[PDB]
C-alpha cells in the first residue's frame, strides 16, 4: 500500500533549490506514511547533473528535481520552458501544462509534475566590464539556456554543470557565466564575480519530473496524494519574487556592480533574448515550439500590438 519513490537532484545539495526541495520531501513523508514516501538519493554525486534526465527517462530513478536545460540529450524541447511568461498556476489553466506533459510523455518517457522555481530571470555575470550589449572576446560558462542569446551577443561559450562554475572561475577559464538572479552565493561565486548585467531575461525553470511508467503504476490514491502535495509546493512559489529582491540587494552589498544600459537599449536587449530564443526553439522543433509559443505568452501580449 505504501510506495517509495527515489528522487535525485541535478543541482548541488548546498544550493537554494535543494534547500527548498528537502522541507517539501519532509512534508510528503510526514503526511504520507502508509501511502507514499520519497527517498532523496542526493545531488550530482549520486547521478551527474546532465544524466538525471536520462535517469528519469530510463527509470534508473523515479523522480528528479531538474531543469529541462540539463536534459536536452533526452529531447531538445526540454529547454523550451525557460520561455514561459506566465506562472505555472496559469499554465495549468490555459493548456500549457498539459501541452508540456504531452511532449514530455511522448519524446521523453517522462511525466512533468510541478514547477518549483519561477520568477527568476537569468542574467549575464562577468568579470569583464561592458558598456554595450555585446560580449565579443569573452568566454562565458553556459547551459543550453543561454546558448542562442550569448552566441548572438558574440560570446564564446563553454558548457558546465552548476557544480563546476566555481572551478571555472577559479581557473580563469571563463570571464563570466549565465545564472538566475538568485543563488550565486550558494557555491561561493561572489568571490569571482564583479558585474551583473541588467536586464534579466527568460525565466528559470526548475521542476519535478517522474519516470512515466512509474507515474502510471501509482494507485489512484497515491497519485491523488502526490498531486495534492505538488500543488502545495507550487503555492509556495511566491518566495521567488522575494528571493530575487533579497539576492539583488545582497549582490549590491557584496560589491558586485550592476551594468545598466539606457532604456531603449535595455528594452531591445530583452527583446533580442526572446527573439533569438524562440527562433532557436523553432529551428529545433517547429511544431512544438509554435504551439508552446501561443501558450507561453502573457494574456495581454498574445495578439496584435
Ligand atoms: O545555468 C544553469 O545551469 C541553468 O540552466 C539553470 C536553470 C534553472 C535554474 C538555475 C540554473
Ligand atoms: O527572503 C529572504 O530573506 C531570503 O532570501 C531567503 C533565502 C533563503 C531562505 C529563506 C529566505
Amino acid at each position: 500500500q505504501e510506495v517509495t519513490l527515489r528522487l535525485v537532484s541535478a543541482f548541488p545539495e548546498n544550493g537554494i533549490y535543494v534547500q527548498r526541495l528537502l522541507p517539501w520531501i519532509a512534508k510528503v513523508n510526514a503526511e504520507g506514511k502508509g501511502v507514499l514516501q520519497i527517498n532523496f538519493l542526493g545531488g550530482p554525486k549520486a547521478i551527474p547533473t546532465f544524466e538525471a534526465g536520462n535517469a528519469v527517462k530510463t527509470g534508473v530513478v523515479d523522480m528528479a528535481m531538474n531543469t529541462g536545460a540539463f536534459y536536452t540529450n533526452v529531447m531538445p524541447e526540454a529547454d523550451f520552458l525557460k520561455l514561459t511568461q506566465i506562472p505555472v498556476a496559469e499554465q495549468r489553466k490555459n493548456g500549457a501544462f498539459d501541452a508540456i506533459n504531452k511532449v514530455w510523455n511522448e519524446k521523453g518517457n517522462t511525466q512533468y509534475l510541478a514547477r518549483m522555481v519561477e520568477n527568476q530571470p537569468f542574467h549575464i555575470y562577468t568579470n569583464k566590464k561592458i558598456d554595450k550589449p555585446d560580449l565579443s572576446g569573452q568566454k562565458i560558462r553556459i547551459s543550453p539556456v543561454y546558448r542562442d542569446f550569448f552566441q548572438a551577443l558574440n560570446a564564446n561559450v563553454v558548457t558546465t554543470p552548476p557544480g563546476e562554475v566555481y572551478t571555472a572561475l577559479e581557473r580563469g577559464v571563463v570571464d563570466g557565466y549565465g545564472w538566475p538572479i538568485g543563488g550565486i552565493f550558494d557555491l561561493n561565486w561572489q568571490e569571482k564575480t564583479k558585474f551583473r548585467v541588467d536586464p534579466g531575461f527568460y525565466d528559470a525553470e526548475v521542476s519535478l519530473t517522474m519516470n512515466l511508467p512509474a507515474y502510471k503504476k501509482l494507485t489512484d490514491a497515491q497519485r491523488n496524494y502526490l498531486q495534492k502535495q505538488l500543488l502545495v509546493l507550487e503555492a509556495e512559489n511566491t518566495f521567488w519574487t522575494r528571493y530575487g529582491n533579497v539576492e539583488t540587494a545582497r549582490q549590491e552589498t557584496a560589491g558586485i556592480q550592476t551594468i545598466k544600459f539606457d532604456a531603449a537599449t535595455s528594452k531591445a536587449f530583452r527583446e533580442k533574448a526572446y527573439e533569438v530564443g524562440w527562433a532557436g526553439a523553432m529551428k529545433q522543433s517547429p511544431e512544438v515550439a509554435a504551439r508552446f509559443k501561443t501558450l507561453f505568452s502573457k494574456a495581454e501580449n498574445l495578439y496584435f500590438q
